[PDB]
Order: structure tokens, then C-alpha cells, then sequence
């Protein structure tokens, strides 16, 4: 039917990203009002998240993206990935913005992190909408957090279920029958 | 110092981008209400509009983008471009949704579209928040049109100018000293 | 984490039988490089190879073609229902040059279902090629999943277990200068 | 006659219809039996080096593909391939060797030994780009060999492990080395014409 039907319970409503996304825009164009970052998010689960966020920013910025695909193991263990899409522009001598829906092991976007310092960014820094922080297998620290979680098992605002319910207005967790 | 000081003109305020994003959404919603569509964006200027488009389409959908880059003269004239990043799942046999900020010549769009014919898609459709159909170079046409626009000279809302003011809210018209 | 054991091993000790030698190989290539210098002596060609296996091949084949033209390379992957049905493939690396109007010659090292080649060159003349030909050094015919002839042809195979020239098992033996058929007893 | 066009950013090329490669070739400088005899070489030292692991031979494209055909096919040891491909960021890449990655490899380098093959190494940027990419990756162990070296033209510090032949001044094509994207299938290294590319 609609997927509300699915939804056991709504756990950030829609007003309530709104008014984040509004405090953390303000707060981001305020840290780089003299420098336009490259701001780059990882697709596709932070696309939502990334165009609220920036259209609450008032300064400039670059906007780009990187897809990535798993390895398997060194993946899971340093958090080495196959880069599928590489930036549109260098990052030597830039300011790279990180937005993510998500952290919780933290693994892939720690190697990405690491991967803009090998590249020589000026600056590596992070704002994500969600943070799990129980969930680490590296010390990686967000510098901009919406909410945390205390678990990654939800959808919408980016977040999926076999690639649906990315496109819920706020965060939810399902319904059990859904995926068991 | 800050971006509304280049911007000569807003052509579409956010309200009114608001409002519209509402109204496509609730179209779409419906018409695809039957199968669960794949809604793609072609980077990077897509993604604001999609990102508020599909958070206001209440229906079942998966998202997904591709990346592209121009060969030089084929592409000004055929519209064929190199696939920097594919499709993360297959066409055949699916609904595509393609998601655009704005279509002008619409080569390269057209060169999408019947790429995703040829990998033989159910359907194709276009949903696009401007129209400038006086730029047209081959006959195509938007199946779902936000406004309609003369000139591709405008900025925000995903268009920018030489990577920037992607993140406005709105659509505006840059004051002439900005490009010169 | 990983510990490799080769010890004295040599990869020849893991064939049970050459089945095209290196000699064989070259006599081949000489005369397809021949025969296609004589065909494209009116047009530059874009040669194109199909990561990774075609590799070995192609590089032996052009340096015996003697025309101009030019080299380009494609990688995909599969997307598991549609690639075995269709032959539909994910594009991961696409050709740095514009198909509109260029004479292709795809070449490769084995063509057995055929799938996969069949949506490259179509997707190749709905690029508008001005003519899409295969080159293949071996052949598998009897395992095709769609019709598809190619052009020009080294030899006919039937074999499972091949590896060698540019074919490999599990990515090793690729570097083989022949065309071998494993020991049983290497694959179990 | 014929003609074609080709990226980039886009250039057109026109061909007289008995135009034929040697004769835009002034000189062969390095025979392809000098070629062979350096890759049977070549080959029989790498493959003792590399005994005890099963490497990962990595070619950048297009260039590399020639000479990592041949080398690895006198290379009698277990191994496996990869390829690489690349693009320039623009001037950029030219002061720094920072380059877009448009081909990544399809296996993970963690714990591997990575040995690059090259056609040739002049300026070193992009190469030593890619070494220490693979290092932040934490390759085992990263070394390169290439069929010509240029080494007076480093603007970085870079030795190739392993290298075929010295080139001199000389502006060379073939065996994967291109002038305008023509000349890569010559089965040796030519010295190209001034009148060719002025
Ligand atoms: O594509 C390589 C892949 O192919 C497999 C399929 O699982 O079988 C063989 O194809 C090889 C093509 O390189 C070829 O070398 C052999 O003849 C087949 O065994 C697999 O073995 C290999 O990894
Ligand atoms: O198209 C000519 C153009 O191609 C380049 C880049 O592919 O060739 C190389 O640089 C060397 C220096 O000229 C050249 O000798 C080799 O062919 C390639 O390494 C570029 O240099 C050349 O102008
Ligand atoms: O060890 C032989 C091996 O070394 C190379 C460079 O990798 O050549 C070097 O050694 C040669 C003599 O052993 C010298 O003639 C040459 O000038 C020097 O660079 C390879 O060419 C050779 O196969």
C-alpha cells in the first residue's frame, strides 16, 4: 500500500531535520565564509541530506561526489574501497566538506578521510546527519552531527531498505514483517 | 561579500520552487503508484531537485545516478557522452524516471534516454525543473515540466556558474559583472 | 592474515596439455594482422579490448597490424540476471574517445555465449559506429546464448579448463605465452 | 583519402589513402629484437624476485599494454593482472601528478606486492602519484619497471626498479608510446619525423 504502512515508528520527524538542517547550514557557512570548500558527499544514500544541508548554506561552495564499491574484505578491516567515480576536481590545497547520512563503523569514510590528506587537502572535515558512535571500529569524529543513534537499523532521508524508502521525508524504523 | 549580492534578479523564488516541488511530486506519486520506478539523476546539477522532488513522491521508488563527460564534438552534435558512472542496477525490464535541473539543447538527454530504450527499459520518462524549448537541437520533449525558462543563463537550485551557487535555493540571474 | 605456499611449483607443472603453442599463436597472428592491415587500409580504425583477458592478444595482434590506427579499452561487470539473460552489462570504464563515426574493431581473446559482446556492439552502433567487426582469437560456438559471428577468428575451442594468453582460473596463469588445458586434479 | 575525429576538446584527422607509418618513422631506435631480447631478460629476473608471492602486475593504460604483454609473458611465475586508467585534473596534474582515477583496480592492494608496468618515465609525477597511493593503501611492497626511462626529466624523485632502455633526445613512438593517438601498434620504437608533429 504506502509506505507509511511500513513504518513501526518514526524516529526524527521531517520538522525536526528541517530545523537541524537550518542550525548545522548556518553553522557551516559561518566556519568557511573565506575559503569555498569542495563539498562532496558519497553516493547515494547522502544526496537528501547534502542538498538540504548546502541549500541552508549561504557561501560559496563547490559541490561534488564519489561512488565507491565494496572489495569484501579489506573493506570490512581498513575500509579500502573501489573508487567507481573520482572527484570532477583536485583536492590538493582544498578544504574538503565530507556530508554523510550515516556513520557507523566509520571504516570506508575513514580510508576516504585519509585518502583526501594523500591527495593534500588543506582541511578534512565532516558533517553528517546521524552518528552512531557505539558503532566505531576507527577513532573517526564527526565535526558536524545532527543526532545520534544509538543504532543504524532505519530508513528514509536517504536511508534504505534494498534500495527503497530512501525518499521518506524523515528517518523511521520499519516494520519487522518487512525484513524478516 | 556574500552570494545574494551577485544575483540581479531571483526568476523563481524558493516559495515558488516549494509549491511546484509539491505539485510534481504528488503527480508522480501516482502515476508510477503500480511498479516501483528507478528515479536517476544525471550529476551534478540534478541533485537539489531530485533530492526535494523525491522526498515529496510518497510512492515506492529506488534512486540511483549516472555520471558523465563530454567527448567534444560528438557530444555537442550527438549528444554521446562518456559513462563515467553507471547504473548501479540494470534497465531492462524497468520504469525510468530520469530527473533533470534543465533541459536546452537536449542531445545529451536524448542520447540517455534512448541508451536506456536500447538496454530496453519499460519506460522512459523526463521530469525536469526547467524547460527552455526554444534551445531544443532535437525533438524531446519533458513528460513533467516545473517551469519554463528562455535563456540557460540563470543560476541556483543545482545550475551553476563555474562550479559555484549550485546551493541558492532559488533560480537567479547573475548581475553581468560576474562573468564579465 | 594470508600465507602463500608456491615452493618450487612452475605453472607448466599445473597443464596437463598445450593446446595452442606459442608458435602456433604467432603464425595465427601474423596472418590475421595481415588480413585486417588489407581491410581497414582505407580508414583508421578505434581498436578496442574488453578487460582484462583480450590483453595478451591484442597487443601481439596490432603491433602485426600495419595500418594506422588507434587503441581504446573498455571494463564492465556484470549485473547478475540481466547480464545472463541479455548480456547487459555495467559500463565501469568507458572508451576516452567518441564512437560517432569510427570504424570498431573489438577485439578479444575467447567468445563462448557471446552475451555480453552482442549488447557491446549494438551498444556500439546505437553510438552511430560507422562499423562495428570482432576479432577473436579462439572461438567457442557451441556454447553461444545468442547469435553472434565474429569477423575474423583464430581458432575453433571447445575445451573447459583453458587458461593461458590472456585466459585465466581464479586470475592466475594469464601470463602463459600458450594456450593450455589444466590437470584435473588443479581445479579439483 | 579518410578522416576521423577523436577526443580532445576534440581533433580531426585526415589521411591520404596510401599514407603509411614507417615512412613517418626517421629512425627505429630500438629494434623489436633488441625488444624481445630485453623482455626474455627482464622476464627471467622478475619472476626469480617474485617467487615466494603471486604479485599484482598492474599496467596504466593505454601506453603500458604493449610491453606488459610481452614482459609478463616471459615473466614464468604466478601472478596476476590488473589495469589501471587515469585522467589529468589539468594544469594541476602537471605540477603535482594528481590525477582522477576513471579505472580503480578490481582487487583490493592491501597486503599485495604491487609491481607497475610503464611504458616509459619522464617527469615521474603521475607515477609517483600512484606508488604512494598504493602505499597509503598499504601495498606490501610497490616497484615498477618500465621499457624506457628518461631520468634527467624526473621532477621528483623516482627510480624504477627495473627498466629496459635509456631513451635520449629523441622524440619516440611505438610498442604503446603514441604521437596524436596514431603509432601505438608499431612493433618497435621509432623516432618520429620532425615534420610529423613539427
Ligand atoms: O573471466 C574469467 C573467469 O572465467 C571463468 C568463469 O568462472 O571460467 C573461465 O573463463 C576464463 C576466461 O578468462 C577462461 O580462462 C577459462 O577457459 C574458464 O575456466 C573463471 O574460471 C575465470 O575466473
Ligand atoms: O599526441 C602526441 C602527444 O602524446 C604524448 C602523450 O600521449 O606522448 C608521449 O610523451 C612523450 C614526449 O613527447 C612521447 O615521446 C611519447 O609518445 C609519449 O610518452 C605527448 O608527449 C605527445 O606530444
Ligand atoms: O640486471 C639487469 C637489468 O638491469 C637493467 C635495468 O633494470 O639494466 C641495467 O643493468 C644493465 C646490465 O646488467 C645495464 O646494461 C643497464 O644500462 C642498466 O640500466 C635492465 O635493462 C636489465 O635487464
Amino acid at each position: 500500500a504506502m509506505m507509511n504502512q511500513d513504518i513501526e515508528k518514526v524516529l526524527i520527524s521531517e520538522e525536526q531535520i528541517q530545523e537541524k538542517v537550518l542550525e548545522l547550514g548556518a553553522i557551516i557557512a559561518e566556519d568557511y565564509k573565506n575559503t569555498v570548500p569542495l563539498a562532496i558527499g558519497v553516493l547515494k544514500g547522502a544526496m537528501p541530506f547534502m542538498a538540504d544541508l548546502l541549500k541552508r548554506t549561504d557561501t560559496y561552495l563547490e559541490m561534488d561526489f564519489m561512488a565507491v564499491s565494496s572489495y569484501g574484505h579489506s573493506t570490512v578491516s581498513t575500509g579500502e574501497v573501489k573508487i567507481l567515480k573520482d572527484l570532477d576536481t583536485s583536492v590538493e590545497g582544498r578544504d574538503i566538506l565530507i556530508v554523510e547520512d550515516i556513520i557507523d563503523s566509520g571504516l570506508t569514510l575513514s580510508y576516504l578521510v585519509d585518502l583526501f590528506k594523500y591527495r593534500k587537502a588543506k582541511s578534512v572535515k565532516i558533517v553528517t546527519l546521524l552518528d552512531k558512535p557505539t558503532g566505531r571500529k576507527v577513532d573517526l569524529k564527526a565535526d558536524y552531527v545532527g543526532f545520534t543513534v544509538p543504532h543504524e537499523f532505519v530508513v528514509g532521508y536517504g536511508l534504505d531498505y534494498k534500495e527503497q524508502y530512501r525518499n521518506l521525508p524523515y528517518v523511521g524504523v520499519l516494520k519487522p514483517s518487512v525484513y524478516s
